[PDB]
């Protein structure tokens, strides 16, 4: 009933730690650092501001402004306001999905499309619910 | 096909933590630590920890994982190879009592079930996850 709570954090913990790992030389070859990679990677959604970064990740604004704008500098994100994504930046999110598939669907290739399918549908309902509330002041 | 899923994974998962981090704010603030420093106890709240392990798990730079610490030593939530104190403990509790209230009341309406078969698919996938991840 709330180890689910504790599951989850541990779950993402998991999942964060292997991506690090894993995206270790993809980022290296880009010069970027994890977090100038997280905000690509949480680009790849929709295109944001520094402020609405700062919010979504909850950090230190100034920290924000330079993993932005040395993006803008390695020409990897752009501008309109509104921070979207370059193709080079695009590039990285290819070989981004191209890395994490591939292991992805090796810890997967036996499940019961259908199971998973149901699995979906409850945790879209959550995401729903959690995007829903995150609104709310 | 299974690229879909996975985007959904990790768009769930952005916005677990864009909500975390938006309902814990004002303890941090409360408090007065920043997420960094909060995610460090959180840590600790399982267990306790060294510097090499906190720097290895989350895995981030040698100095930062030893700057954020010696923070948390002076604020005492943190005793030292590292542990948590009665302020330490008292945090948490207060953190977790928000999270849960919130999941609870967005997830009591589900069948017990449905919920469970979740949190299966959620530990074999853990489970390979950190399997493969050992694997250096
Ligand atoms: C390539 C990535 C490492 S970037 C994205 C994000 N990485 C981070 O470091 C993120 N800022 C974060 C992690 C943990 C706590 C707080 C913040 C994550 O998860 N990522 C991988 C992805 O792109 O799928
Ligand atoms: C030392 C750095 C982390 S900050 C420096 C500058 N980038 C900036 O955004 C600028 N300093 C600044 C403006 C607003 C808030 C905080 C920082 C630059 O280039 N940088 C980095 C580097 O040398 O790696």
């Amino acid at each position: 009933i709330e180890d689910h709570i504790s599951f989850l954090e541990k779950f993402i913990n998991d999942v964060n730690t292997l991506t690090a790992k894993l995206l270790k030389d993809l980022q290296t070859e880009y010069g970027i650092s994890a977090e100038q990679s997280h905000v690509l990677n949480m680009l790849s959604i929709e295109a944001l501001t520094v402020g609405q970064i700062t919010e979504k990740q909850g950090v230190n604004k100034a920290a924000v402004s330079r993993r932005v704008k040395k993006l803008l500098n390695a020409e990897l994100v752009k501008l309109e306001k509104i921070i979207k994504l370059s193709n080079k930046g695009k590039k990285y999110i290819k070989e981004r999905k191209a890395i994490m598939s591939h292991i992805a669907s090796d810890m997967t290739s036996d499940f019961d499309s259908k199971e998973i399918e149901k699995v979906r549908q409850v945790l879209e309902i959550i995401d729903y619910r959690i995007q829903s509330y995150t609104s709310k002041l």
